[PDB]
RNA sequence: AAUUUCUACUAAGUGUAGAUCGCAUCCAGUAAAGCGGCAC
């Protein structure tokens, strides 16, 4: 059997199929006349309204708990906070005190005051009505329809967690609000006497309050007062100042500190206000009104930009030791902008970490580099002083930063000038915004220039309780920035609006004035649920009974004079493990049966269940009781065909239940007069809809949609309960959003150009009209039907363990390698159990089969035309969205290609772990699309079907492969998920497949001395006359950071030629030996002399050495690419194989499915696969029961050992 | 340029080929990675 075979019927999975519901006959007229719809439509309107009222009571609630709270954890907390640290994980004691501050807040919500009636049915039933007429009325409407608020309900209970999320109130109460209060205490202590006694308390004490005193709000025990919004407003008014209910405009503390510019030493810190807590879709008038309002030259966002300009202009005035830059991407970027390279800061910091941790004897090891890396990441931030500590003299870090920041503000001001007419009161919109390209680009330009300023500027927060900070700097900075933060919302909303499809998918749920509408199908509650399913020939229908006529479907003849619909009776026995004991210990059954006490005692004590009070006979007695009770229960034994296993072969009660559950459900069809119900439709006693997708069209002649097959199979004789119909069906109405007269149309009888350049037919002429987006021009009913797949699994085991066991015992196991490439969206390499390539090719082109005809689509050319489009459109939003969606389409094609390969080779899949990576600019499928791809792959593999197989066949629609576990998280895409193994890409592309040689030397020229050392660290350097080549023979031991190489000693030869970047005002090509001959001649070095390393070091000037190294580096540069030309991105290796000939990639370009990789893209997919072979190799070394514990994570050192020894 | 819906189409003439429970994240490979259904 194929390894694949053993993976069927493993676990249940549930899916919902969607269809269009086409109203038949007079149904729509009746629906309108009886006005059934409007009930469900206004609810849809007021939904948003009621939500606001729920937020109202939520906010009164939050302010009942918050008025009532005294933080106990706090006071230790304040003293520790002002303890000024002193670290050594003494602060660790405190970081656990923090969490308990949020813990105390969460529990105070939950703990008391009728929190419980919050996200359950009783909140809009009674609670909202008793809290605060035009609003009570809207809430009343929703009753028995509490469904509407479930997604809302989940979004709002995250409010009260200890989650340390920006969602949490507690995080807000303690994490942001409290720290500011503390930070302000230390400002208040330092800046006390600046206040005039009359000036100080007298205006503030009286006009802001007349209660309390100003001093109070800078005492630690006063914080709890400031948890609620009033105390927050009171606090912020003390800092900011007040209106005064008149002209008075009483001054705040910050103004006074400002007015102490009279000393003009100033830079005396100002207080930071406390965070209060707890767009434009609709119209162009709306979208424009917001842009004008938030971004004009006297808006507050523009005010905060001028202040930040003033602040940073005085950057020199502040203490570089007390100004921090958050650690993360901002460090790479600012490194680039300050010094001129990405990794500089990281590099200097590695130079300093080594000296401390790097033992002289010690040789750098992968772990060492991993741990040092964990340390860097862990560092929260860097002061400007520290950054200047890396600053080479003749560069000022603060000043270079000043010129960069100021530059960015100047770029905002120039972009304002270019957008100036848009902010005229006089301005009006000539064209619709989607129509109006020129305007949209003006808006995007400005938004981008401010967003980028914001996003860059945001870096100067060390995201820490940093011990010493320039509070004078961060007072001004935090005041101004917080407004600037406002841009991100505006930006997103405006972009979502432009980016929108011209049509809308908004819709509303239909109950037809019935809270319990369409709860179930199979169940005979049809008088209650009032929906059912009809069949006629090949067509299926949804039939909805009017309340006054529920039984109308009951009494219908099986008329055979001419024609009948088939009528649905669905039988489901739900949850036998709860139900069988519920029914059969019923008082009525108890009457029916004089059940033995032996049975009752077994149940009550549960000696049937597992749990070591279980008795097998007791279990069997229970079963037999149930079995026999089943014979004598009409409702069930006239519904289902029970065929029970012998009682003895049942291991546990659970074994018995699966059979009840399995046989528990039956579906079959009744017979009902077509003419009779047809008339029921006419009279409006019954409403009918055809359940439809294009595959039900009389002109559909192609292979159907997968979901179409699922739906039909529901009612096919061959389907023995593998896919089942479930309740929870919903009907929606999707109001039309396009007007038919306004659609783009290709008129009948005129040729339409075909767009696929690989389609050999150039035009199409149809005799009817084709309309863009036609389906959105009509009101549309849609029907979502839930199904159950593999509800009663027979094969239970751990999927990961079973994959390992089968791989352990397989003689020629096959692996599919997938890699993302530079010249190829995706590239695939199939390999046997020994590393021989069986298949290699690009997936740039997706080839489709219809009939016997194959037509391909080159998705890489598509992306290329769209990238040119993005260039022509100056990178506007919509092209960006078009590219994202194209890619998401492409990956739905690829999923199918991978499935065929898995089925074809019974192969395991090898994929990049995207939790270990380097971003590569060259590759076209970015991380975020690839992650989506990997999720989709896993999802398919949960149940994998080939549509063209006969459904009952293994791998067909009734026996899908389940070779993957359910997706949990992206973080969870690591190690192995069933047939999928996640591999790190380290050292899979730039490595000789033939030898496993990898360049581990550093050839950058550094110093004349270093170059000599380099040259000297070589064993030999000799020109070989016979083979006309230079031979560099080396030991990796003599060079640093080569621990991973297994074959230490490699001989390098000049042979072949290489493509060099060779930038000139950037490509040229270079031969290798010619360069070695040229350069040596150039300097008077005769090279026919053995071991010229002593000789070479005799040279006196950089020029020899600078160019010797550049020459060397190129030779070790295996991967070569012009980038104008698809034709070559080749791989050539400076090292001979055992047989003595060097690997070139171009010698494999010609062949089909050649033994070694054909280009560098292939090499990468090839080597990703070999790492899985390595993993398989570890399985083959372990005992069956240890397999689950074996480690798949190959280490650069294991990898190179494997790559270099397995080649032979 | 037709769709349950999406993407690419026109595929031989009202359609073709994949894919397709729902929402949120869609740009930072140093922040986040989860919330639903379903099932237990
Ligand atoms: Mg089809
Ligand atoms: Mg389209």
């Amino acid at each position: 059997m194929s390894k694949l075979e053993k993976f069927t019927n493993c676990y249940s999975l549930s899916k919902t199929l969607r269809f269009k519901a086409i109203p038949v006959g007079k149904t729509q007229e009746n629906i309108d006349n009886k006005r059934l719809l409007v009930e469900d439509e206004k609810r849809a309107e007021d939904y948003k309204g009621v939500k606001k009222l729920l937020d109202r009571y939520y906010l009164s609630f939050i302010n009942d708990v918050l008025h009532s709270i005294k933080l106990k954890n706090l006071n230790n907390y304040i003293s520790l906070f002002r303890k000024k640290t002193r670290t050594e994980k003494e602060n660790k004691e405190l970081e656990n005190l923090e969490i308990n501050l949020r813990k105390e807040i969460a529990k105070a919500f939950k703990g008391n005051e009728g929190y419980k009636s919050l996200f359950k049915k009783d909140i809009i039933e009674t609670i909202l009505p008793e809290f605060l007429k035009d609003e009570i009325a809207l809430v009343n409407s929703f009753n028995g329809f509490t469904t509407a608020f479930t997604g809302f309900f989940d979004n709002r209970e995250n409010m009260f967690s200890e989650e340390a999320k920006s969602t949490s109130i507690a995080f807000r109460c303690i994490n942001e609000n409290l720290t500011r209060y503390i930070s302000n205490m230390d400002i208040f202590e330092k800046v006390d006497a600046i206040f005039d006694k009359h000036e100080v308390q007298e205006i503030k004490e009286k006009i802001l309050n007349s209660d309390y005193d100003v001093e109070d709000f800078f005492e630690g025990e006063f914080f709890n007062f400031v948890l609620t919004q009033e105390g927050i407003d009171v606090y912020n008014a003390i800092i900011g100042g007040f209106v005064t209910e008149s002209g008075e405009k009483i001054k705040g503390l910050n103004e006074y500190i400002n007015l102490y510019n009279q000393k003009t030493k100033q830079k005396l810190p100002k207080f930071k206000p406390l965070y209060k807590q707890v767009e434009g879709y609709t119209s162009d008038e709306e979208v424009l009104e917001v842009f004008r309002n938030t971004l004009n030259k006297n808006s507050e966002i523009f005010s905060s930009i001028k202040k930040l300009e003033k602040l940073f202009k005085n950057f020199d005035e502040y203490s570089s030791a007390g100004i921090f830059v958050k650690n993360g991407p901002a460090i790479s970027t600012i490194s680039k902008d300050i010094f001129g390279e990405w990794n500089v800061i990281r590099d200097k910091w590695n130079a300093e970490y080594d000296d401390i941790h790097l033992k002289k004897k010690a040789v750098v090891t992968e772990k060492y580099e991993d741990d040092r890396r964990k340390s860097f990441k862990k560092i929260g931030s860097f002061s400007l002083e520290q950054l200047q500590e890396y600053a080479d003299a003749d560069l000022s870090v603060v000043e270079k930063l000043k010129e960069i920041i100021i530059q960015k503000v100047d770029e905002i001001y120039k972009v304002y000038g270019s957008s100036e007419k848009l902010f005229d009161a006089d301005f009006v919109l000539e064209k619709s915004l989607k129509k109006n390209d020129a305007v949209v680009a003006i808006m995007k330009d400005l938004l981008d220039s401010v967003k980028s300023f914001e996003n860059y500027i945001k870096a100067f927060f060390g995201e820490g309780k940093e011990t010493n900070r320039d509070e004078s700097f961060y007072g001004d900075f935090v005041l101004a920035y917080d407004i600037l933060l406002k841009v991100d919302h505006i930006y997103d909303a405006i972009r979502n609006y432009v980016t929108q499809k011209p049509y809308s998918k908004d819709k509303f749920k239909l109950y037809f004035q019935n809270p319990q509408f369409m709860g179930g199908w199979d169940k005979d509650k049809e008088t209650d649920y009032r929906a059912t399913i009809l069949r006629y020939g090949s067509k299926y229908y949804l039939a909805i009974m009017d309340k006054k006529y529920a039984k109308c479907l009951q009494k219908i003849d099986k008329d055979d004079v001419n024609g009948n619909y088939e009528k649905i009776n669905y039988k489901l026995l739900p949850g036998p493990n709860k139900m069988l004991p519920k029914v059969f210990f019923s008082k009525k059954w108890m009457a029916y049966y004089n059940p033995s006490e032996d049975i009752q005692k077994i149940y009550k004590n549960g000696t049937f269940k597992k749990g070591d009070m279980f008795n097998l006979n007791d279990c069997h007695k229970l079963i037999d009781f149930f079995k026999d009770s089943i014979s004598r229960y009409p409702k069930w034994s006239n519904a289902y065909d029970f065929n029970f296993s012998e009682t003895e072969k049942y291991k546990d009660i659970a074994g018995f239940y699966r059979e009840v559950e399995e046989q528990g459900y039956k579906v079959s069809f009744e017979s009902a007069s077509k003419k009779e119900v047809d008339k029921l439709v006419e009279e409006g006693k019954l409403y009918m809809f055809q359940i439809y997708n294009k595959d039900f069209s009389d002109k559909s002649h192609g292979t159907p949609n997968l979901h179409t097959m699922y739906f039909k199979l529901l009612f096919d004789e061959n389907n023995h309960g593998q896919i089942r119909l479930s309740g929870g069906a919903e009907l929606f109405m999707r109001r039309a959003s396009l007007k038919k007269e306004e659609l783009v149309v290709h008129p009948a009888n005129s040729p339409i150009a075909n767009k696929n350049p690989d389609n050999p037919k150039k035009t199409t002429t149809l005799s009817y009209d084709v309309y863009k987006d036609k389906r959105f021009s009509e009101d549309q009913y849609e029907l979502h039907i839930p199904i159950a797949i593999n509800k009663c699994p027979k094969n239970i085991f751990k999927i990961n363990t079973e994959v390992r066991v089968l791989l352990k015992h397989d003689d020629n196991p096959y692996v599919i390698g997938i890699d993302r490439g530079e010249r190829n969206l995706l590239y695939i390499v199939v390999v046997d159990g020994k590393g021989n390539i069986v298949e290699q090719y690009s997936l740039n082109e997706i080839i489709n089969n219809f009939n016997g005809i194959r037509i391909k689509t080159d998705y890489h050319s598509l992306l290329d035309k769209k990238e040119k489009e993005r260039f022509e459109a100056r990178q506007n939003w919509t092209s960006i969205e078009n590219i994202k969606e194209l890619k998401a389409g492409y990956i739905s094609q690829v999923v199918h290609k991978i499935c065929e390969l898995v089925e074809k080779y019974d192969a395991v899949i090898a994929l990049e772990d995207l939790n270990s990576g380097f971003k590569n600019s060259r590759v076209k499928v970015e991380k975020q699309v690839y992650q989506k791809f990997e999720k989709m792959l896993i999802d398919k593999l949960n149940y994998m079907v080939d549509k063209k197989s006969n459904p009952c066949a293994t791998g067909g629609a009734l026996k899908g492969y389940q070779i993957t576990n359910k997706f949990e998280s992206f973080k969870s895409m690591s190690t192995q998920n069933g047939f999928i193994f996640y591999i790190p890409a380290w050292l899979t592309s730039k490595i000789d497949p033939s030898t496993g040689f990898v360049n581990l030397l550093k050839t950058k020229y550094t110093s004349i001395a270093d170059s000599k050392k380099f040259i000297s660290s070589f064993d030999r350097i000799m020109y070989v006359p016979e083979e006309d080549l230079f031979e560099f023979a080396l030991d990796y031991k003599n060079f640093s950071r080569t621990d991973a190489d297994y074959i230490k000693k490699w001989k390098l030869y000049s042979y072949g030629n290489r493509i060099r970047i060779f930038r000139n005002p950037d490509w040229e090509e270079v031969c290798l030996t010619s360069a070695y001959k040229e350069l040596f001649n150039k300097y008077g070095i005769n090279y026919q002399q053995g071991d010229i390393r002593a000789l070479l070091c005799e040279q006196s000037d950089k020029a020899f050495y600078s160019s010797f190294m550049a020459l060397m580096s190129l030779m070790l540069q295996m991967r070569n690419s012009i980038t104008g030309r698809t034709d070559v991105d080749f791989l050539i290796s400076p090292v001979k194989n055992s047989d003595g000939i060097f690997y070139d990639s171009r010698n494999y370009e010609a062949q089909e499915n050649a033994i070694l990789p054909k280009n560098a893209d292939a090499n990468g997919a090839y080597n990703i696969a070999r790492k899985v072979l390595w993993a398989i190799g570890q399985f083959k070394k372990a005992e069956d029961e240890k397999l689950d514990k074996v480690k798949i994570a190959i280490s650069n050192k294991e990898w190179l050992e494997y790559a270099q020894t397995s080649v032979k």
